């Protein structure tokens, strides 16, 4: 009766907006970024108890590093340790460096914290403050904190441009991030350039609702995704990317699970005949682009397969009144 | 009747080709990549307008990258800007960069196009044409075409050695792109060596249809597509890799969509006591090794599903006479 | 009669364990690892057939790479050619480089096994025994072994903290491996601790059953899976990781294929105005982050398309008898 034309309806219609009548394949994704814009370092820092001028022009071959797994890295504030080179020296002042006497220190100890093999002696690192003398890359990095305003704090007027090749190959269909011929200036919008795949750093940040000044001081890890519904239907063909923005790293703010993104960069170096080392601990942001989606075309076999489910329906709709 | 038993007939073939019997789970891929072969460069570049000879034998470590995210990178030209360092200097004649007077150059600006931050002035570059000033890694990097035959053109003729692991975990099954006890001394053919995992770079230009040197000029990103499909239930066995290969940059050739594949590497040094950095422009063809496939086995509950779509059409194939 | 109470009954049974009511999508990852530990080297190496002694601290930035593509390299032995500069030299004594005459070398001739082009001249290496002379990076590194005790053998001690995040889009659900408030001081244990984010390398080794010695002299490539089976029901909520681990390379232990896992890295520097090459053979682990998994979530119109299979098992179930 008329609950059999309702049930035929909304079985159809289930049919129809969970396109069952399509068969579904995941995509493969490629990804190839391009990171324009530089930044002016004016700013004073403390080394050792003193008072030091940073300045310095950053280009993109001083901050950033090309696309590693559909990923990148922009680098935004660091503390740089300069003149290192092999030998012994008072470990950095610290509640578990700091030692009364020889019997604080033991010879062949390894600290998680510490970047050195202890030689068993307590030596003075300043004045009367003694600390356990240790082997490793000396004079040893200080413990302190990054920057106060992060030194490439710039870095939220960068720009990203993203190229992205989508590939469905059960149904021999490529397609990329950007179709020919659009007009490459512009700045991705959420509304007025949703197409646009050039995104400026502080406005992925604003989209997250994410500060890029805080972030940029330790450093975070950024996630750009691009979502593809695609239809290879005819009937009703889309198949273009849909840009979120989410923020990856843990926010944690805990000393014991290494928060924000920061990694040990060394520069080995000869001179005076010794072999030297510069290390300079960055920070910054990595990006993460996180392509995924999913191509749907008709499907006999499962428009089928459907049908099969759907006339069971029919006899038990009929079956229940 | 008759049409019962191509009811029946067809059903279970479309169970049989289309595998409906067996349940599907997606593959998981581990890469590694082994490159050899190395090029001689000898070659004559201009050079701030004097020719200038370049020369020098470049192995493995000279020329390529380990491979990041199942992918690597094989530099084929470059342009070398030596000797570096923080100052002032103007900026490269460009339409954007050319000034009459101080009045085209604002202090602090910045363009996509340069590498610096002006200083608002307006000085000479080279006899009476006039460049704006700007504070950066000085000289400024010439805005030249990259060699007119790539400089590493070779590298067509080097090898890579591609070593694919693949594992489904809910089937518990691992295997690997090269079985025990294979010949390897081979070039992958796309007939007569179909499991070599040596592959000829250039043969894969040619599978793809492109031209080796023209790539080679200004980079580009190749695909080497690894295919898995695979049966796991032993009364029809297979489980191989299938290598095809396709082309994943745009080929746009526009200059506001930054063609090719480039980036900027810096080489840091300290010369005269001065920070110093020497900065080459890397061309090359960046490989994305993309792994993807379905494994097979039979499904009590998927043949079941399936039955239960089936049946449906036994007593409605029934009900259509 | 009581056979369709089984039908039924299994039925609704395989829908339960099978999860078929859910409708099940593929996970979202992004890693994020800090390795910690230092290894002192103290060894007796044999340059060029003259003893010489390898000592120094290595950190994380001696031996370690920022992760890139969901993996991490932790180098654990090491090979070292001091003070390579472009010229003319005899190639390393081989069965391929051995030459009795000048009719043994060929202008031109490239080996894989060589890093240098020939010049076509037959030379002395050492005392009579001649090699094909070389152009390429001078000296060629030797062929020798590496060294016998890895140098870097202490690295089954270092730890890696791995941070997983994923997100389900669909669902709109994210979560991630460190649930906030845990006890993060821990060693990952199978039973112990299945939870601690901490992994010891040398634990690893164990539980795949690979002895890490052995490994860290030629190099690997380790996998650490990180399972997520999800539930989003409520009903029956679970969603955290899984640690399992797997050891990827091929242990194929034959020359031509190339074994182990190892890559050349060179260090460029200027010396006397020359151009020169410190080269660095790196021996170490790679380890790949696999992360896989699966959300469910109840669907309508799942568990519709399922109960149309299973009302044909009624019907059919009552045609049986
Ligand atoms: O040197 C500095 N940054 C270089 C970084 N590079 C990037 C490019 N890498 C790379 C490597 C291989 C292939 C391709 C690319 C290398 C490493 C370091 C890691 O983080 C990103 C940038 C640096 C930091 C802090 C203050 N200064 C300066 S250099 C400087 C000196 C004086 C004036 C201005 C800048
Ligand atoms: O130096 C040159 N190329 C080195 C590259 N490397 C690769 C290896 N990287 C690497 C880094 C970390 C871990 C593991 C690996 C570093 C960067 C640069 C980026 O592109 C690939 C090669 C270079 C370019 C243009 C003319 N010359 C020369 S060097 C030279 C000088 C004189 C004679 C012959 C070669
Ligand atoms: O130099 C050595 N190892 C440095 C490696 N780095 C890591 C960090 N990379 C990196 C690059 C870009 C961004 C971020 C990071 C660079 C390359 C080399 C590749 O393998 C990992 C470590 C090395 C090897 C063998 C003996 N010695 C020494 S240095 C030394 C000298 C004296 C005393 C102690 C150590
Ligand atoms: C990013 O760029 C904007 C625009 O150039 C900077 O904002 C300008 O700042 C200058 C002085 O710093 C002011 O005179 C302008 O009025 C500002 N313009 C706008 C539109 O706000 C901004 O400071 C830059 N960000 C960083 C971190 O340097
Ligand atoms: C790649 O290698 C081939 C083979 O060695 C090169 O082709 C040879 O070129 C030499 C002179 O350049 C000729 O004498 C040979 O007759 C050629 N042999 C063949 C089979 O063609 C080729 O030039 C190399 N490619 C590049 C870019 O150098
Ligand atoms: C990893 O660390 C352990 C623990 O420090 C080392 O084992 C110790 O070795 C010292 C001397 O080498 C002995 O005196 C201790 O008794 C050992 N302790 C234990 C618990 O075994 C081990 O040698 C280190 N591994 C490497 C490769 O250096
Ligand atoms: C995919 O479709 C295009 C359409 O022209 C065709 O040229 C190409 O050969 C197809 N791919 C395969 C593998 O058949
Ligand atoms: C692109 O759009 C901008 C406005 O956002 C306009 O100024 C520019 O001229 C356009 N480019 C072209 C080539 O039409
Ligand atoms: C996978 O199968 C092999 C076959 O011998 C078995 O040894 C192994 O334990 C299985 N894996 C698991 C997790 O049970
Ligand atoms: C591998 O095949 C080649 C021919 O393509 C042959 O010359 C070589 O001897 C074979 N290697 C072995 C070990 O049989
Ligand atoms: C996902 O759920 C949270 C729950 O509060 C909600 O705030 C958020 O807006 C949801 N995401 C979307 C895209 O609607
Ligand atoms: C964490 O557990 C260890 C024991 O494994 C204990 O010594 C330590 O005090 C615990 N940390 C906290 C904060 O409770």
């Amino acid at each position: 009766w008329i609950f059999h034309a309702l049930v035929f309806s909304y079985i159809s219609f289930a049919l129809i907006s969970d396109k069952r009548y399509q068969k579904k394949e995941p995509l493969i994704s490629s990804v190839h970024t391009k990171v324009k814009g530089i930044a002016e370092v004016k700013a004073e820092i403390l080394e050792n108890g003193m008072k030091k001028m940073v300045s310095g022009v950053f280009d993109t071959a001083d901050y950033t590093f090309p696309l590693q797994g559909n990923s990148f890295f922009v680098m935004t504030n660091f503390i740089k340790t300069e003149g290192q080179q092999q030998g012994l020296c008072p470990d950095f002042p610290t509640a578990r460096t700091i030692c009364s006497s020889d019997r604080g220190c033991k010879k062949g100890r390894m600290d998680p914290q510490s970047k050195g093999i202890q030689t068993g002696r307590c030596v003075v690192y300043k004045e009367r403050l003694k600390t356990c003398e240790v082997s490793a890359w000396c004079p040893i990095e200080e413990v302190k904190d990054a920057p106060r305003p992060a030194l490439l704090n710039s870095a939220e007027n960068f720009t990203v441009l993203i190229k992205n090749n989508i590939d469905f190959p059960g149904h021999n269909y490529t397609t990329r991030n950007i179709l020919p011929g659009v007009n490459i200036t512009c700045t991705f919008h959420k509304t007025q350039n949703p197409q646009c795949p050039i995104f400026r750093l502080g406005d992925i940040f604003q989209e997250t609702g994410d500060s890029f000044s805080d972030v940029a001081i330790q450093g975070g890890i950024m996630g750009i995704e691009i979502y593809w519904d695609c239809n290879l239907d005819g009937w009703f063909h889309h198949c273009r990317p849909k840009y979120s923005f989410r923020r990856l790293d843990d926010k944690t703010t805990s000393e014991s699970l290494y928060p924000g993104y920061n990694f040990r960069y060394a520069k080995y170096y000869k001179e005076n005949n010794v072999e030297k080392r510069t290390l300079i601990k960055v920070f910054g942001i990595r990006f993460d682009i996180l392509v995924f989606g999913t191509g749907g075309k008709f499907n006999v076999i499962q428009l089928a397969v459907y049908i099969g489910s759907v006339i069971s329906y029919f006899g038990l709709a009929t079956v229940f009144i």
